[PDB]
C-alpha cells in the first residue's frame, strides 16, 4: 500500500527520484522553463550534472516525508503551506504539481514494481487541493 510504497522508494531514494522527476521532464517538454539549466541534455548527461542529483534527492527526500506525515494520503496543511511559501516555488502553480503527480504515476504503473498506484494518485490530487487552499494558485 502507500505506507509501503514509501519504504519502497526511500530504498533507492536517488535511482527513483531521478528516474520520475526524468519521466516528468520528457512527458512535458515545457516544464524545463523551470528547469533552465536541463535544457539540450539526454537523461544521461542530466544524470551526470552534481545539481541534478543532489537537488532531485532534495525534492524526493521532502516529497517522503510529506507523504509519511500525511493521513490516508491526504498531506498536513503545514506542509502544504512550506511548499506553497518556498522561496524556490515562487513561480509555481498548482498545474506544475499535478503534471509531477501524473509522471510519477505513469511511471509506477509502468514499472512492474507492485506499487499502489491509485493511492499515490490521490495522493496527487490531495497536494493539489491542498496547495491551493494554502495559496497556491
Ligand atoms: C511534492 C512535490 C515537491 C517537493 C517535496 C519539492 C521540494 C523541493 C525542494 C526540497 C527543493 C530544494 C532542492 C535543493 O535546493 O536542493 C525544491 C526546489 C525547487 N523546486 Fe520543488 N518540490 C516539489 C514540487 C515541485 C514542482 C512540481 C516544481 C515545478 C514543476 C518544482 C520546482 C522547483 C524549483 C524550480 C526549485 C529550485 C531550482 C532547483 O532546485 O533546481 N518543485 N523543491
Ligand atoms: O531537482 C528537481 C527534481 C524534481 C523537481 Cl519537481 C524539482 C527539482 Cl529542483
Amino acid at each position: 500500500g502507500f505506507k509501503q510504497d514509501i519504504a519502497t522508494l526511500r530504498g533507492d531514494l536517488r535511482t527513483y527520484a531521478q528516474d520520475i522527476f526524468l519521466a516528468f521532464l520528457n512527458k512535458y517538454p515545457d516544464e524545463k522553463r523551470n528547469f533552465k539549466n536541463y535544457v539540450g541534455k539526454s537523461d544521461q548527461e542530466l544524470k551526470s550534472m552534481a545539481k541534478f542529483g543532489d537537488h532531485t534527492e532534495k525534492v524526493f527526500n521532502l516529497m517522503m516525508e510529506v507523504a509519511d506525515r500525511a493521513t490516508d494520503c491526504v498531506p498536513l496543511a503545514s506542509d502544504a503551506s512550506t511548499l506553497v511559501q518556498m522561496k524556490q516555488h515562487s513561480g509555481l502553480t498548482t498545474g506544475n504539481f499535478e503534471k509531477l503527480f501524473v509522471a510519477l504515476v505513469e511511471y509506477m504503473r509502468a514499472s512492474g514494481q507492485s506499487f499502489d498506484s491509485q493511492s499515490w494518485d490521490r495522493f496527487g490530487k490531495n497536494l493539489v487541493s491542498a496547495l491551493s487552499s494554502a495559496g497556491m494558485k
